[PDB]
């Protein structure tokens, strides 16, 4: 079912990290990505998929600072997201989703991560200067359990007819 | 597999079936996908504003129509307004539209995002604060019409690897 790809998906805060990810496997999680629906079409997007193992590590390291991040030098992939010139970001959002159910349908951890080292990994990477890197997407297998979700109550997010 | 199935299943459809409702259980199903997102923090900036009332679902649809584009959101049975409730909430909201969308082909329902509607005209007929950012409506109901092969950039324009 739908719901439980739904509610098995995580945000997967340790990996194994010397195991790697298939190639098939990744393959089938950016064709995901490509086929997310965008405003007009325009899929102002290009997902930069660093998997050279030293490359993800110094991509990894770059997303850590301040205490958060340290597991991301763990995932032996980092999907880049870059905005190719409001809508862009909603669509960025939607491959976002495309990219991590993706990746738990196929039995792989994940972390959307919006904090991040921007200008160390855009230059790791070779992405303009002038281009937004809006998110790194962590890939690999994990080493964690499923925790129980936290969402707000139903009454908070969900009305009928009425706000 | 299944889920690659799914995405390219999942289009945006746009004409519905006006006699034949949504079931409550397909809804709350929809719904549940919605809430269960992701987003930044967890702090889940949106509220879902859903409208199923026949008539309520009419005016809404109507205001979504301009220029041309999106009449056919005025046969749309339900319509799933998403408020933005204070970067990452937009991000955040697309996220949850990619769910609902994703979760109403699950349930072999049809449904388009729509970003472009009267978004005054549709706060106004629902009680949605003046202040508050209506971001998107989902339309959600049977389809009418047929599944097309997508259109989409190759992917060597979209995807490289270790480098720009
Ligand atoms: C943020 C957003 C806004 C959209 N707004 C509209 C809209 O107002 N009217 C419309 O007909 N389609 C709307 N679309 C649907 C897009 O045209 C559609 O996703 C894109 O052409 C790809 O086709 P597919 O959804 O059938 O794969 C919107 C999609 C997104 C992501
Ligand atoms: C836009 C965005 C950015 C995120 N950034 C980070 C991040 O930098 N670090 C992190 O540990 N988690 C990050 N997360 C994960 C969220 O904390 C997580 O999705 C949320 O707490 C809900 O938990 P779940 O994903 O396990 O269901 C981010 C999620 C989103 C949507
Ligand atoms: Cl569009
Ligand atoms: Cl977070």
């Amino acid at each position: 079912d739908f719901l439980q790809l739904v509610l098995s998906r995580q945000s997967d805060r340790a990996y194994d990290k010397g195991r790697p990810v298939e190639a098939e496997k990744l393959e089938r999680i950016l064709e995901a990505a490509r086929l997310s629906p965008s405003a007009c079409n325009a899929q102002p997007w290009k997902f930069v998929v660093v998997t050279d193992h030293e490359l993800a590590l110094k991509v990894g390291r770059a997303a850590a600072g301040l205490g958060m991040n340290k597991f991301a030098k763990d995932a032996p992939v980092h999907i880049l997201i870059v905005e190719e010139s409001h809508f862009p970001l909603i669509d960025i959002g939607i491959a976002a989703a495309h990219i991590t159910l993706a990746a738990e349908s196929e039995g792989l951890g994940s972390c959307i991560l919006g904090w991040f080292d921007e200008k160390e990994i855009k230059q790791l990477t070779g992405i303009p200067a002038s281009k937004r890197l809006l998110l790194d997407i962590a890939i690999g297998y994990p080493v964690k359990e499923k925790r129980k979700k936290m969402r707000k109550t139903k009454e908070k997010v969900i009305s009928y007819n009425r706000y």
